[PDB]
């Protein structure tokens, strides 16, 4: 095995942090002890500042959808170039909390930004770079918002249909991509854990 | 018919005082309401983006593509919330830098290819463009010696000389191939600069109808 980038995806409330930890422990049980964890938007000083700009409301100013996409991308470029690519080049595996699949679902599906725009901006910012394995934790939008309880950011204040379109695109990508495996996240902790731990052990042996 | 006039040039070419000349000239020809803008900036979010772009970043390297995406992010905000709405109200707009700056600095300076610049331009701004542009040309060295007189130099103002040479070189190609861009010599004196701006501007106003 050589180093890989594994991404956890899904709506908020899908138990992403449980999944991250499951993924990490699996790799450890498999003799992989050098692992880097990341989150997006974020993971660098500047990326974290961009995350805060994206999650806040701006007074006397409408945050345009394209702006939103440009910002998540600017944060993505920083992470990929300063943290992710160098870790992989050194033989360190990277486990991330969201990556580009989130822009496709949130900005593509949710904001309804033209797919052609999505495609060319992904091209300019990332070229060909892509995760090696993504675990998309799928959950019903209302169930998910009601598990995220315990303050709603600018995106989390959007109406339900927004999350439904995000979900639909997440589903279109998950079925059309063999490097994406779907996990039913509305099960109990023992079971989400079993399916993640089983889809990854599985994937590794391949 | 509201117009959007942009003043361009390397930093230190004398942009702030050229906008004044432009503003006063428009005021003599009976143009009542004018909005002033600068880029990146001009909105609370745009200003925060300006600081991120102008500031250093010990801890990490700021990639050229990130820089490009941040100036366009600042631009989309300004254009959509301030320029277009002001133009719709019958107001003229005079801005300190616009897209030509991304072409000179990110395209020429950073050497990002024209097709990348051109597709990000389409994605962010569509076919929106200023009606007139005054490019104040100046020798790069002289440009930086003047900037220093205002205050400390930003991340970008600290690049080696060739960066500014490539940007100037790009501004000149653009000034030459575009009929809506007119070049002013900033090597001249304050009177001479003021006078060419006033005349170039004067001509353009008549040659409209
Ligand atoms: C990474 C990413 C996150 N988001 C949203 C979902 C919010 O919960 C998230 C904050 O992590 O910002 C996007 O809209 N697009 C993206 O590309
Ligand atoms: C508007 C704009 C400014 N800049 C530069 C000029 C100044 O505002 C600041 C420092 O040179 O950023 C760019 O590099 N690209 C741009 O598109
Ligand atoms: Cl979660
Ligand atoms: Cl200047």
């Amino acid at each position: 095995m050589n180093a890989k980038f594994i991404v956890i995806e899904g709506l908020e409330g899908a138990g992403k942090s449980t999944a991250i930890q499951v993924v990490v422990e699996t790799l450890q049980q498999n003799g992989i002890d050098h692992i880097t964890r990341t989150r997006e938007p974020g993971g660098t000083l500047l990326a974290e500042k961009l995350r805060a700009l994206v999650k806040e409301e701006h007074p006397g100013e409408e945050l345009q959808d394209i702006t939103e996409l440009l910002l998540v991308y600017a944060a993505r470029v920083q992470l990929v170039e300063n943290v992710i690519k160098p870790a992989l080049a050194r033989g360190e595996w990277v486990v991330g909390d969201r990556h580009d699949m989130s822009s496709q679902a949130y900005q593509g599906g949710g904001r309804q930004i033209a797919p052609s725009t999505m495609q060319s901006l992904k091209q300019t910012a990332l070229g060909d770079f892509k995760p090696d394995l993504t675990l998309y934790l799928d959950i019903d939008p209302k169930l998910g918002l009601e598990r995220a309880r315990g303050e709603l950011d600018r995106i989390e204040k959007m109406d339900i249909s927004f999350f439904e379109r995000a979900r639909e695109r997440y589903l279109e990508l998950a079925n059309s991509d063999d490097s994406v495996v779907m996990i039913d996240a509305a099960q109990s902790i023992e079971q989400v854990t079993a399916d993640i731990r089983r889809a990854l052990q599985d994937w590794l042996s391949q």
